[PDB]
C-alpha cells in the first residue's frame, strides 16, 4: 500500500541523469521547482527539463529551476514538518533520530544522489546528497527545507554519492 | 441532497448575460450586491439588475452594484474561510489544493464565466473568471475574499472564458 | 364548465402590457375596439396593436383604438344589461349590489388594471381600473358602458392599480 504508492510517486517524479552513457544522479520534481544536486554532473533524460536555465548555488550544493506548466500535475507535494520516527525511501525505510537521517541498512552506494526522502503521506521531506559511514549505520548528508528557508545538514566524514 | 440544494440556490442567485442573443456570462447575487465579471460584455436578463449603475475596477476585473430591496431575500450567503478539501460547482466538484482551484476534468468552456464556487453548507467561496490548461487539470483564475478585501488569483497562461 | 369558458375567452382577448420589461396592465378586445386604462403606461406585447393609433381621454381614464380586420374573430362580445347578482372574474367571483362592483376577498393587487369582468354568458360588461379598501370587501372602481354612454364609477378612497 504505502510502498506501492511511494514507488508510483517516485516513477512519476524522478528523471535519470546520465553522463557518458551511465547514470550518475537523479533530478526530482518537488512542488513547482526542478531540484537536482549540484555536485553531480550530467544531463537530464528529458527534452523539456534539459533546456531550462538552472540556478546555481555552491553553499547548498543544489540546482533549482522552474518547471513548465504541463508537468505541474506530475510533481510531488512538499512539506516542512519533520516529526521523529520513520520515513520511507527507495532502498528501504529511513530513521529520523536526534536531528539526523540514518540508513539502517548501510547499503548506500554512489549514484543514488538526489532521490527524495518520503513521508508517511507521500510528502517529500529532504533530498539525499551523501552519507557518512557510521560503522553499521550511515548518517545522511541531506538538504531539507524550513518554513521558508533551505538548510544543509552534513555529518562529519560524509562522502558525496 | 447537496447537489439539489446547490441547484436550488443557483437558480435563485444566477442571472444569465447575453450579447447578440448568445450567452456569454453570468451574474450572481452574493450578500447584498450584484457581482459580474468585468471582461464579459452584454446585459443581465432583468430590468432591475440591468438598470443599476455598476462600479468598475479593472485591477480586480469585476463590477459591483447594490441590489434593490426586494431581492434581498434571493441572494446567496458568503464566507471567507477556505478549508483544504472539495467544493461544489455547477459542473462537478472542484479541488482546492495549495492555494489553487483546479478542475479534475478540464471540462470548463468559454461562456461559463461568473459561475460561483460553493462551499459544503451552500456558502459561496469565490467567483470563476478564467482557467488555464495545466496538464490534464485546469487551474481556475478566481476572485476570492479575505475578511474585508478582494483578492484575485491568476495562474500563468490563464484564458478569460 | 363556466370557469373553462371564461379562461378560454380571457386567453383569446387579453394582451399583457409591459413597461421597462415588466408587465403592468392588460389590453382587452371587446367588440371591435382595443381598450387600455390611461394610468397604466407601456407597450402592448403585440406587433399589430403597437402601431395602431390610440385615442386618449383622461375624463374616463381609458384609451381606445380600432382593431385590425383579421383580429375581429379573436374578441369578446359586449352587453349593457347588468341585473343584480354575481359576475365572474379572473381572480374569482364578483358581486354586483346597489350599483357597485365589490371584491369578496380583497385580494386585488397592483397590476390587475385592465382585466375585464364577465357575464354568466361570457360577455364582457366592465373593465377594472382600481379598488377601494372598505373593511373586508373592496369596492371596484371600473369603467362600464351604458346603452350609449361610457360612465365611470369611482368610490371614495380608491387607489389606481
Amino acid at each position: 500500500k504505502r510502498e506501492r504508492m511511494c514507488m508510483k510517486i517516485e516513477n512519476d517524479c524522478i528523471f535519470e541523469v546520465k553522463h557518458e552513457g551511465k547514470v550518475t544522479g537523479y533530478a526530482c520534481l518537488v512542488g513547482d521547482k526542478v531540484m537536482k544536486p549540484a555536485h553531480v554532473k550530467g544531463v537530464i533524460d528529458n527534452a523539456d527539463l534539459a533546456k531550462l536555465a538552472f540556478k546555481k548555488s555552491s553553499k547548498y550544493d543544489l540546482e533549482c529551476a522552474q518547471i513548465p506548466v504541463h508537468m505541474r500535475s506530475d510533481a510531488s507535494k512538499y512539506t516542512h514538518e519533520k516529526p521523529e520516527g520513520h520515513y520511507n525511501w527507495h532502498h528501504g525505510a529511513v530513521q529520523y533520530s536526534g536531528g539526523r537521517f540514518t540508513i539502517p541498512t548501510g547499503a548506500g552506494k554512489p549514484g543514488d544522489s538526489g532521490r527524495p526522502i518520503f513521508d508517511n503521506k507521500g510528502r517529500v521531506v529532504a533530498i539525499v546528497l551523501g552519507g557518512a559511514n557510521e560503522g553499521s549505520r550511515t548518517a545522511l548528508s541531506v538538504v531539507t527545507w524550513n518554513k521558508d528557508m533551505v538548510t544543509r545538514v552534513t555529518p562529519e566524514g560524509s562522502e558525496e554519492w
